[PDB]
């Protein structure tokens, strides 16, 4: 089974956790507690660029969060069909990354501009992301954003829908696809199990975390 | 030719440039010059995210670096041949992505960064590529064959040769990958001048990107 190793937190390898989940893949997590945790694996020759997320699939040893995601979406068919759908899919996904970059770098900014930032967000979330999604479902009518099949710009997409309604649940409130979106990828068995209590699913950074974070890395 | 929407500058578009070049595909570029052409670009529906770079290449209009970079790389063969090679393909080039990001925004706190810069140049990513040479002894970063990978790494061993030309010094490989790639036909036609290979963005635009962005 996949192992993942990453500290018990979302941080960079959440969209791992939902992307296999997602597939219905069971994984492992070997948790980095420490630093000296995190030196061995590098000592060890298990981190490229001395760098996590890690992910052990198939007998290699994988980082870099995209490769990480590239691999396991096309080994799952969640990649689409053709060159041509991956465009689509790697054009609609890369939108998602930038926003779920700011939002994943929030807690790590620097006090002072905390409020410029997240005020920054929010109207890229109502004028430019949000309308550009919804825009992609109502052009062509379908349950999902692409090949009417559901792939991982659908699981990408919804778990971002989860961070902005976290951040403020008013946002997503004029776009009805999106909400309908997020409402039938959740309930679609292997998804709906993984946003169960219970499940890998991780919490929104606190503070004991956070400080783990800085003290780790 | 695949249209490459931009300004006149490296940016976000220099390692689409290198790639067409590479698989020896030529393009047209349609310089973005003001703020207005890029809005232009916006009302006339032509970004999803309202950003560039963008590029018109078999009938779509693809945004987002990535999306780009990756529809021209399986088009051409440049990818990898099967899944596992574009595993270690993307893990390398997302590596070089991370490094080229901190020089690409280092002229928009200067000296300290600069200096962090250069020692992870020397100690982590020049020692994980040469170690990937060494460990193959092949011409190529994967699967003994070019790929977008030995492209963009030497690439980056040039933008990191105009940064400070001594830090490819303790790496033999990395230099010899650099003579061979630069000795292919598609890639020394792209080095020599006139190429679209863009120029070092200095003081005028850094301007005009404030200006035109
Ligand atoms: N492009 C790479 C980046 C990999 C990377 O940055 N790895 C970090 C760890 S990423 C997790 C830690 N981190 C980044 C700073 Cl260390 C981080 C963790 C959690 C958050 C979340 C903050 C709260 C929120 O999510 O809102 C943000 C950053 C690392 O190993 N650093 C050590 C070193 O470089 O020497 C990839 O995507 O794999
Ligand atoms: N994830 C996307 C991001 C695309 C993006 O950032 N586009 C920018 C333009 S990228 C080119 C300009 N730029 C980034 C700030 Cl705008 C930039 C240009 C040149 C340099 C290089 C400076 C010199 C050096 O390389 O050292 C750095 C940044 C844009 O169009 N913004 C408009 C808006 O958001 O409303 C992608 O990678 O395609």
């Amino acid at each position: 089974k996949p192992k993942l190793h990453y500290f018990n937190a979302r941080g960079r390898m959440e969209s791992t956790r939902w992307l296999l989940a997602a597939a219905g893949v069971e994984f492992e997590e070997k948790f980095i507690k420490s630093a000296e945790d995190l030196d061995k694996l590098r000592n060890d020759g298990y981190l490229m660029f001395q760098q996590v997320p890690m992910v052990e699939i198939d007998g290699m040893k994988l980082v870099q969060t995209r490769a990480i995601l590239n691999y396991i979406a096309s080994k799952y068919n969640l990649y689409g069909k053709d060159i041509k759908e991956r465009a689509l899919i790697d054009m609609y996904i890369e939108g998602i990354a930038d926003l779920g970059e700011m939002i994943l770098l929030l807690p790590v900014c620097p006090p002072e501009e905390k409020d410029a930032k997240l005020a920054l967000i929010k109207e890229k979330i109502k004028n430019r992301y949000f309308p550009a999604f919804e825009k992609v479902l109502k052009s062509h009518g379908q349950d999902y954003l692409v090949g009417n099949k559901l792939s991982r710009a659908d699981i990408h997409l919804v778990e971002l829908l989860y961070y902005v309604e976290e951040l403020d649940s008013s946002l997503i409130s004029s776009f009805p696809l999106l909400k309908a979106l997020k409402t039938r990828i959740s309930n679609l068995p292997t998804v709906k199990k993984f946003l169960q209590p219970g499940s890998p699913r991780k919490p929104p950074m606190d503070e004991k975390s956070l400080e783990e974070a800085r003290k780790i890395f």
